[PDB]
């Protein structure tokens, strides 16, 4: 029998600012396919994989490409055979492999964050810490000046507030064309005087990048490299606060503290859904949808759905394997997935060989905005002696 019944919430009543588990529940178990506020949801682990990894009928491009003639969203926005090559010409530059040479560096930097903290007895480490952290690595990464950090984080937040909204404002747009000219002169000097960083690199070689594209790039790595790992700095400290035993066998343990970082993106991805546009028709669910349908697959949810002890709503430091579609999956899975989990992992053994005990702050309960633009926690106010 096919399936004629669309189920419908309303998304801003979704139990989300509390838990996410009661929130991707709520979802879940409204059916395999929800439509929310103009979307079709796919909830279920079997629907959303093979959408995933089937770019053909789940296009990324309909879905993300913008109006107008904007820089092009390399290679978030573009569709087989174009993503085929950027993510080619990409890969080497993001690989664990490749991102382990910069560890000296990115620890160094991740120790001197931690020095100006430790000694306060106190933070609010979202403001303190997780707002700035990944901009910090970035310019240390690509080569940028240091002292540009502030400016580059009030760019970064004016651009990322005001994306899909009607009425922009004249603060709005000029930090957009503020960020769009410091861009576009980086990317011109290191067309003419490339150094051996990656953005000097992608526009040489036998198949490189135009200026356009790594402006395009560069711009991407800003707005979708950088408060994702925010929010994921926010959650591990947070389940760290709480849990000390965890705490204290996580310390100068590499090893466990990979594994811990995997459990904070499956249960806290900080982009818990991927939007598609299907090119053709498809059943999900013995339901069908009409070609140019727009879609958001449910990584995050699935991450939950019980369907094994990998997938629960706890955080699971046990068992000999950790998998999960916090960072997506098929082609399009997060390119900067070895750079987060380096990261992460860096921040956390650092933050406990300098801050091995801490706590919350009396009667904090940890909550996101909900609805809004970011999944992360609103605050984090952290104690220690
Ligand atoms: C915990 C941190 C992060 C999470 C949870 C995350 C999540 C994701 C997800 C789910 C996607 C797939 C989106 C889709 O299929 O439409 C994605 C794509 C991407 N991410 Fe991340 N990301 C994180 C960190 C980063 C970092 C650190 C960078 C680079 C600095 C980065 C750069 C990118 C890029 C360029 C893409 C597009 C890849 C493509 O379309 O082929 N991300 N991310
Ligand atoms: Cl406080």
């Amino acid at each position: 029998a096919g399936s004629f019944y669309l189920p419908r919430l309303e998304y801003s009543t979704l139990p989300m600012a509390v838990d996410r588990g009661v929130g991707w529940k709520t979802l879940r178990d409204a059916g395999p396919v929800v439509f929310m506020n103009g979307w079709y949801y796919l909830t279920r682990r079997e629907d959303v994989l093979a959408a995933l990894r089937n770019p053909k009928v789940f296009s990324s491009r309909k879905a993300l490409q913008p109006p107008g003639n904007p820089l092009p969203v390399v290679p978030l926005a573009f569709d087989p055979p174009e993503h085929t090559r950027y993510r080619r010409i990409l890969q080497p530059y993001f690989s664990p492999a490749a991102l382990s040479k910069a560890l000296p560096s990115l620890r160094r930097h991740t120790v001197a964050m931690i020095d100006a903290i430790a000694g306060r007895g106190e933070c609010e480490a979202m403001a303190d810490l997780a707002n700035l952290f990944p901009f910090q690595l970035f310019l240390v990464l690509y080569g940028l000046p240091l002292e540009d950090r502030d400016r580059l984080i009030g760019w970064k937040d004016a651009v990322i507030a005001m994306s899909d909204r009607p009425h922009p404002t004249e603060a709005d747009v000029a930090a957009a064309r503020e960020l769009l000219e410091y861009l576009t002169a980086m990317v011109a000097e290191r067309r003419r005087n490339p150094g051996p960083d990656v953005l000097s690199q992608v526009q040489i070689g036998e198949d490189p990048l135009s200026e356009i594209e790594v402006l395009g790039l560069s711009h991407l790595l800003i707005l979708a490299g950088l408060d994702t790992v925010t929010a994921a700095v926010g959650f591990s400290l947070l389940e760290l606060a709480r849990r000390p035993q965890l705490r204290a066998m996580l310390r100068d343990n590499p090893k466990q503290i990979r594994v811990f970082i995997e459990e904070i993106v499956r249960l806290e991805p900080s982009a818990p859904v991927a939007p598609r546009v299907t090119t053709e028709p498809v059943t999900v669910g013995g339901m069908t949808l009409p070609a140019g349908s727009p879609v958001r697959l449910c990584m995050a949810a699935v991450n939950r759905d019980g369907s094994d002890a990998m997938s629960t709503d706890e955080l699971v430091m046990d068992g000999k394997v950790h998998r999960h579609w916090g960072f997506g999956g098929g082609p399009h899975r997060c390119l900067g997935s070895h750079l987060a989990r380096l990261e992460l992992t860096l921040l956390v053994g650092e933050w406990l060989n300098q801050i091995p005990d801490f706590e919350l702050a009396p009667d904090y309960a940890p909550e996101i905005r909900f609805p809004s633009k970011s999944f992360a926690l609103k605050n984090l106010p952290l104690r220690w002696s």
